[PDB]
């Protein structure tokens, strides 16, 4: 479905401040007349790129840098184009962290930074090392209370540990990130997340601990210490509870480094209101005026407006927020950190919970990190590999030959997936591309509809039913899909896939093997 013109939808995750951000959405419609409406959708940073494929999804998206990226990548959201003067007006890091391919993608909001929260009543000057912690608990079982309970479910908490002692998600030297090079199989990992299983061996922990048990315990004076970010700190102010924010514990006496995150909002590329929604984004609601009504609601941390973060920087819960800060180090914003969080979050909870090793479910997460975020097109092997797309010496999938430099340019033009088997990559040449197409629509043929007619028999409209040139296999854009329906001519459904012809066009086991592959070189969009 279509995006509706003349109202803006902004979604934003629930553990934030979107009570704060409605009431200036009402600031903004008194001046402007257009209602902000905002939404806190379960899993949001996952239906975002589902909806925003098809034109749908929200007018503003809300989320923390390290998954703009990727939307950037798939082509979701809008270039952020500012004043040189309103560049100026927020910190210069802050905008480096909303750049992709030398483009601002989003607008940079607040820093984000994990810290030790914990009860001043139950706990006065607490440990600077994480190994004294099961020494403390010990004490506190004896009260009756427990000393740590912080979220176990997701790997952004207990990153601080595994990172402590040489744990990164991709190693970044002199120029941009190793994608093929991820640290989580290291010594380093290996030592953090093993004290993280032990501290649950020793019924420090638990393994099923996630984000509302650890702040229900925290609320509640039920455990001595939590770590959380800024957004948690109103529920403890209504539960009346005397806590501290300080400095995260030490792991072998180095450091924890979080996993610094920059809340940003981005833009969707099919929003019809992009104009009205950079107004409310720049000038009418990111000013003093607006981020302190946000905080009200849910507290930012340290904020990227320099006429705005001065005004918080003496805080003592702030100032330690940005003492973990310079001690860890700012998430990448490349799509293949979707790719990282999935792998580490598997590893944390297998371990945890016993179902694995912390070698094995760290061997596994290097693996499946770099298995997801393998690339899909040439231009993304040439990057992964660091040369230029004529370089590339990529095998057809379908014959001996090599694609040449124009064929490893139309490879990514037709829209095609690479295939991998055996660790090698293969593509698709030209005369194979054409001789697929052509066994597969004179064996696989099944039915021939009529121009509109395919929105009944698909389901979907015109806009949303991926189809593919009959003769050359390149996906069809809208204009060619609606000439098809303007000239009356035939949309055919072959191999459950709808084809046709482009504007340019006109006219047993091996071969299952053959039509596997070319499944997986169309792929499902
Ligand atoms: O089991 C599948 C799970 O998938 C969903 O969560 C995923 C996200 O899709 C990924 O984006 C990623 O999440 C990262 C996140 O990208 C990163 O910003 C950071 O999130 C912080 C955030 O910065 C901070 O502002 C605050 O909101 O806390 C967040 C962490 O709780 O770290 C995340 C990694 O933990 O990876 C997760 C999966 O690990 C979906 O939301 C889950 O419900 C689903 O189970
Ligand atoms: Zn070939
Ligand atoms: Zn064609």
């Amino acid at each position: 479905m279509k995006i509706e013109e003349g109202k803006l939808v902004i979604w934003i995750n629930g553990d934030k401040g979107y009570n704060g951000l409605a009431e200036v959405g009402k600031k903004f419609e008194k001046d402007t007349g257009i209602k902000v409406t905002v939404e806190h959708p379960d899993k949001l940073e996952e239906k975002f790129p589902q909806v925003a494929a098809t034109g749908d999804g929200p007018d503003i998206i809300f989320w923390a840098h390290d998954r703009f990226g990727g939307y950037a990548q798939s082509g979701l959201l809008a270039e952020i184009t500012p004043a040189a003067a309103f560049q100026d007006k927020l910190y210069p890091f802050t905008w480096d962290a909303v750049r992709y391919n030398g483009k601002l993608i989003a607008y940079p909001i607040a820093v984000e930074a994990l810290s030790l929260i914990y009860n001043k009543d139950l706990l006065p000057n607490p440990p600077k090392t994480w190994e004294e912690i099961p020494a403390l608990d010990k004490e506190l079982k004896a009260k009756g209370k427990s000393a740590l309970m912080f979220n176990l479910q997701e790997p952004y908490f207990t990153w601080p540990l595994i990172a402590a002692d040489g744990g990164y998600a991709f190693k970044y030297e002199n120029g941009k990130y190793d994608i093929k090079d991820v640290g989580v199989d290291n010594a380093g990992a290996k030592a953090g997340l093993t004290f993280l299983v032990d501290l649950i061996k020793n019924k420090h922990m638990n393994a099923d601990t996630d984000y509302s048990i650890a702040e229900a315990a925290f609320n509640k004076g039920e455990t001595a210490m939590t770590i959380n970010g800024p957004w948690a700190w109103s529920n403890i102010d209504t539960s009346a509870v005397n806590y501290g924010v300080t400095v995260l514990p030490t792991f072998k006496g180095q450091p924890s480094k979080p996993f610094v995150g920059v809340l940003s909002a981005g833009i969707n590329a099919a929003s019809p209101n992009k104009e009205l929604a950079k107004e409310f984004l720049e000038n009418y609601l990111l000013t003093d005026e607006g981020l302190e009504a946000v905080n009200k609601d849910k507290p930012l941390g340290a904020v990227a407006l320099k006429s705005y973060e001065e005004e918080l920087a003496k805080d003592p819960r702030i100032a330690a927020t940005m003492e973990n800060a310079q001690k860890g180090e700012i998430m990448p914003n490349i799509p293949q950190m979707s790719a990282f969080w999935y792998a580490v979050r598997t590893a944390v909870i297998n371990a945890a919970s016993g179902r694995q090793t912390v070698d094995a479910a760290l061997a596994a997460a290097q693996t499946n990190a770099a298995a997801m975020a393998r690339p899909v097109k040439v231009a993304e092997l040439a990057h992964h590999l660091n040369i230029p797309i004529w370089e590339v010496l990529l095998p057809c999938n379908f014959c001996t030959g090599f694609l040449t430099y124009q064929e490893l340019l139309e490879f990514d033009y037709k829209d095609f997936n690479l295939l991998w088997k055996d660790g090698f990559v293969f593509g698709c040449c030209a005369a194979c591309a054409y001789r697929s197409a052509y066994h597969e629509f004179t064996n696989y043929h099944q039915e021939i509809v009529v121009g509109i007619e395919i929105e009944g028999r698909a389901a979907a409209n015109i806009a949303e039913i991926v189809v593919r040139c009959l003769i050359c296999l390149k996906r069809l854009d809208l204009l060619e899909k609606l000439d098809i329906c303007a000239q009356h001519r035939e949309f055919h459904r072959v191999r459950n896939r709808w084809k046709g012809v482009c504007r340019h066009c006109r006219v047993s086991a091996a071969a299952e093997e053959w039509m596997s592959d070319l499944d997986d070189l169309l792929g499902s969009q």
